[PDB]
């Protein structure tokens, strides 16, 4: 809807910032919707990944970085706090040791960082989602 996917910003991460995601699941989760979010140290698409982010609506959340061209050690959660057919709220904080990330105002996963979060300079987010707000929170030195 309101903003195009896939979905991309230039962005600056460091410790106190907070990027928040509202959208919604194109399709109901018995079809197996997707969303993703990547952090990108570069512009292009091709670029590593500091941290990944893929929901399968329904099923499971992975979690990876893509160091140099190669994915690393995946980490998996079944923990499902998305809503079938529901508008979702995904806020991602920068703590100094990790990621949390909190779906409807709720904590559910966390990932400790892999490469320091200076080295993000792009966020996309895409898969099969409508978005409808994107913000990154510049309130920190
Ligand atoms: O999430 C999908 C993506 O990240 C995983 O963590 C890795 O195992 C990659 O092989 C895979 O292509």
């Amino acid at each position: 809807s309101l903003l195009p996917v896939p979905y991309t910003e230039a962005a600056s991460l460091s410790t106190g910032s907070t990027v928040t995601i509202k959208g919604r699941p194109l399709v109901c989760f018995l079809n197996e919707p997707y969303l993703q979010v990547d952090f990108h140290t570069e512009m292009k698409e091709e670029s590593d990944i500091v941290f990944h982010f893929q929901v399968c609506f329904g099923r499971r959340v992975v979690m990876n970085s893509r160091e140099y061209g190669a994915w690393k050690q995946q980490v998996e959660s079944k923990n499902m706090p998305f809503q079938d057919g529901q508008e979702f709220e995904l806020s991602i904080s920068v703590l100094p040791d990790k990621y949390q990330v909190m779906v409807n105002g709720q904590s559910s996963y966390t990932f400790d960082h892999r490469i320091k979060p200076e080295a993000v300079k792009m966020v996309q987010v895409w898969r099969d989602i409508s978005l409808t707000k994107f913000n990154v929170s510049y309130l920190k030195r």
